[PDB]
């Protein structure tokens, strides 16, 4: 009667609003991700602009039923805030991966450690890259987590150290295992003379001296060379006298 | 007398704003699950239009017992900012639960590890995720932990790595222990033989020497290449000479 | 004089909005309980109504006494977000209540873990659900811990996992052993026979071998057959020559 | 001269506004704890409409030096959030202390757990509960850490749990040490026994059998039922062969 | 020119504004610390209203030079939240500093423990309490980690409890320690007899019967009673054949 | 044509504003640091009013290109608090370094502890205060985490307490340990003599029985007075057959 | 018809806002970086300008499509709470970023400890700085995480301290000890003797004296300082018959 003949021009006025959204959200779509920025923030900017002028729609809307704008923006403003207060950690994660993106500090495919868990990384989504770690889990990290904390990329320099800690007896010579400690590595060849090959008496433990050896070698063969320095450590050292110590213990008896 | 004839007007137009908000409810209710969206989103839109439209023709009714509208608003805008500060954390669940449907870093039915707890996802509702851990425990995981922590989906990639640590003594001699933990894994059938199978010199400890195995194989019978490996290990080398040794010392004495 | 004679129409109209304070909370109260929700989340709704418009009969008090609209609202507003940052966590609780009833992941007489504590939960009242735990404690634990945290609820499944670890020692036949772990599992009642029954080698350890057994019984019973699957290796174990061991050493003498 | 004339006014404005701030704040607070809630909540309200109506006197006042009203309540809101925010913290604790005394997790005089600390509760003040611990230390708790942790009341239900665990060595009967723990709590006269009393094997560790006994008694004599059930253990034990065993080591020899 | 005529008058009316400032403020001052509540608030409140008129002078002063005030309030507002958001901390802990003197969980001279760290108070400041450490260390601590943790105050009760746990070997007559024990305690002049006097079996330890002795003295005298109570402990126990034991072991050689 | 012609006035009001930015801004920098406050708070409140009359020239500038206030105080308003949430802990760390010169818990060249790190201060800055630690490392700790956590000033009193914790067999005389490091601590000249001096027994441990000695000495040779003390109980200590102990065992043979 | 002849004036206006936001942009972005600031604080002012004159053409344009600016900033203040809580963490890193190149708490290629992580800075990117660790790892660190906890630059003093903890058998001689460890601190040429050498008695521990020897030396040769004392006191201690002791036992035999 007298209410509905103004409800059918709200609801013309919406449905060209939604006919105009779809057109100015595609068409800011179809501007943005060919000129200047990304494909990701110029989705934002689209669900941001087809979310306002549905908002602007609504409160042109709403004053053909008597509502002032007053009040719509005001019911509008509280239903913004709870969305928003919604989105807080679902558009960190989005702000994020773009800084992950733009800045890049892994790419696809490099050996990371994103606060803990370490793997290569397979894509980095909207929200959360997914990364493969050594023993082919899956872990999927959102993007909040990796931009507030360390990036301990494992494969963006070429040259790593190894830190081998030997153990040996008190009663050892130390110029016998610092001789034989530097003709293992000085036979080595995928240890990197040119920099800095230690082999110094790092500590004089509870029932051990610890030397430390510490080599320079190429990124995708460090494992290879512990395996194989470890290895004939364990050789050389049973081959000349030199014994690995048990924990040792000094019992004094008292046979009351 | 003077007061109640407005207030009777402000009843039926608060009882045909219940009316039309169970309209306009129910019908982008029935528009946008068909349309569109989602089962989840759309409820959501349809209580914020609901609970938007009831705020609607309250400010509407609230005029007519002389009270401004700048004044009303006031107090819904604190009504709405005790009430959406009250569903902040109720709500960043739902918006959670969106993402975790929408982008999927699991499925139903699949062993997931969501920060520290392990089990099979049953379900996604809307607020909390079910999963049934290996020991038949159901844990009830809010949406707002999932998707701010890491997702471990140990079952969406389908071959996995074990890692066995064998420890032997050290008197035991490496060619020997290398030979066997190889003839152990190239005899082993569900192991993946085109992938890196590495049994070398991992540390050398204590009181023993560490091996590590570590073996490719498909992720149903993950445990099962363990439990059948280790066996063998045990097996074979008490049949060649090899000591599982106990932890060592090296008591000297000291008869005072 | 000149004050005073606004100020007694200023508490008639103050007396006038308490009474039509009680009048519309009991009236909203006495529908909504009845008609749809809840008996908690109306009674919220009744607070809110009411002391909205207690503010409401306020704003339209404090212009007689000269006060103006923006004003009277500037410091309701500032009242009203005393109250409001006074019960964030007094309101948090309530808006989680109403979720633990809604959806139940515990239901009244139902063995829960809410993060750390394990009982058998008595009620969930408006604020704070009320466990008690296996030893006669009461722990009184507020909903928004409950909400946003796990909740393991031990008794909603009817099928449950032991996991005994059985050591022994290293120079035992696994066959033997593989052998008698099978025969008790096998003739004990209430292990369900048509689940994943389980005896095989979990580890190989410092001093002893870990058998893992693990077998599905009722939820109820659970506990019983552990204490009696025990006993049962512990005297079946001794029967058989097979030993628990000791924390074995291996001292090597040095009589210095 | 041209200034101090409505100075004056502003004076007696302000010095009217504190008379009246008085008699309203007294008002309010001799009809409210005598009516209906409480003498806690009715005091807050009380300085809230003290500390309302004194700034309705400001914004009356400050108009008569011609600074305006939008001026002075945006001057008095900034003011009223760094008030506000200076007492969070502040106010958390007196709407804690409303829900303390409102639904009672805790009387005055009975043991409690408030999240780490034990004590007997020796009154709930407005900010800050004190408790009286077992060795004569006074905790004063604020009641916004109560209100957001558990609350183990110790002393709510009449019937506690003791657990013994009883470490005997691996050779004794087990049917001497269920039939002498039984024969002790068959004889204890305040142990409850028409509750559950076990007395099983709970676990095989490393030098010991782990049996369990858990006996339920009054909350009152608990402590006594354990220091008198454990004395008997300590006298029963030596009287049948029963040993305690030491921390068992099994020290196999090689004089090298 | 057409500028600085308008900018000499608003010199004019800031100068005079800062006059009235220090009149005001130092007014209430004056007023406020002798009439009602503190010295501390009443100089708070004194800040407030200074840079309150100051605000209100620069609101006036900003529109003699075209400014409007509806912008003036709006950088207003911005700065203010500014210096607001810059003392939150600097601001809690003065609105903490207020309770703690209003309240008084301490005294000045009262050995507390403020949540780990324990010592006796000096003095409370306004925003920092300093506290002299048992080991004659100067702790400063602010006043928001005071009332948003536990106040063990250890001297405002006289009474306290000390605990001795003492370890007697598992062959000794439990009858004999339960009697020198109590010959210890019953002839100590300090202990509190009309109080809890309790020797009984604590604990059955891995190599050692834990007794429990607690007794009740004046705080003053606490230490002292501890200090002579065990060195008592030690000489009667020597004095009668109960041996304090080792750490016990149950060797069980296998000369292989 | 039609724009430019404003926006050259535009202009020409920017300059301006910007020149009577530079010379307010140096104004009441000149006046507040030689009047009242301080260096720091007189050159916060200079970038205040500096980038506060820049935004009044902005609101006034963007008027002249048709850009209304109500709009030009929006954007403004978001931008302020943007960089207002970019400046948070940026200035809650200016608003502790006014505090921490203030009221000094520390002056330059004072050995503190700001919460685990320990140091002597060598200045407070703006924003962090540079400690340089025992060790020749310089560590530089903000001002929002010196103001919120303890501030152990190590040198703020003269006289300091140290603990030596000596342990002596069981079989030792305590008159005679009593009397050693009695006659030690009477004869050490810088241990201060009218002060607590205590040499008692304070606890049995598990092999040793661990005497306390706390004596009081000035803050510059506390740590001479603690090398020459304990160098000083291992001379008298061997020259008196008091034996220091070795961590004790009681091994029970089993030759089985 | 009646709607797209205000929306070609619309696209009119907004175009030439891009090209006049393009303008004012580079131009403040080429003027700020020469003038006064910073290259990091003048792009973000930039920006700032930027996406604020973007909004003050969309306030502009949107007012031809009827929508009235009330409500055109009621939106566009949501969508800028929400990009800016987007932002948030992602500016606090730029703000500090500021701070790290204004007052240069490391400079790039300086050995610092930024919380836990240990490495040679390489340089100090926008958001977040680089760091290169001793072994060839890249850290990459949000400055979010650097100026909110300390920063313990390992280089910036050039003279810093050993501290070597050598621990001798309890019947060594003292004279003997602090005379050899003397005599090499005194002939070794890299550590400072204008400084504080101490050789003495640390503490008397468990099993070993512990003498502690803290030399100063300059920062680049520390390690090898470290390297080549600890290798003499290894070769002059058993050129002397000090013995470093093993973990001492105390075995009293009962062979029971």
């Amino acid at each position: 009667l007298s209410y509905a003949v103004n409800i059918v021009a709200a609801l013309a006025i919406i449905i060209v609003g939604l006919i105009i959204a779809r057109m100015i959200s595609n068409a800011v779509n179809r501007l943005m991700i060919s000129r200047k920025i990304d494909a990701t923030v110029a989705d934002f900017l689209s669900a941001l602009v087809r979310y306002g002028i549905i908002a602007f729609t609504l409160i042109a809307a709403l004053g053909r039923v008597g509502v002032q704008t007053a009040s719509v923006i005001a019911v509008l403003g509280a239903a913004g805030l709870a969305v928003g207060l919604a989105l807080q950690g679902s558009l960190s994660n989005l702000a994020a991966g773009v800084l992950l993106v733009m800045f890049r500090p892994f790419r696809a495919g490099e050996y990371v450690d994103l606060g803990g868990v370490a793997g290569t990384v397979l894509s980095v989504q909207i929200f959360s890259t997914t990364m493969r770690t050594a023993d082919g889990k899956i872990i999927v990290i959102p993007n909040g987590k990796i931009i507030a904390g360390n990036i301990i990329n494992f494969s963006r320099e070429p040259v790593r150290r190894n830190e081998f800690i030997i153990g040996v007896a008190y009663d050892s010579d130390i110029d016998q295992v610092k001789q034989i400690l530097t003709n293992i590595i000085q036979s080595e060849d995928r240890i990197l003379k040119d920099r800095e090959m230690t082999v110094r008496l790092n500590e004089l433990g509870a029932s051990s001296i610890n030397f430390v050896v510490r080599v320079w070698s190429n990124s995708g063969d460090l494992q290879n060379v512990y395996w194989d320095v470890l290895e004939r450590i364990k050789r050389e050292f049973d081959a000349a006298g030199i014994s690995f110590p048990y924990p040792q213990m000094d019992v004094n008896f008292k046979r009351v």
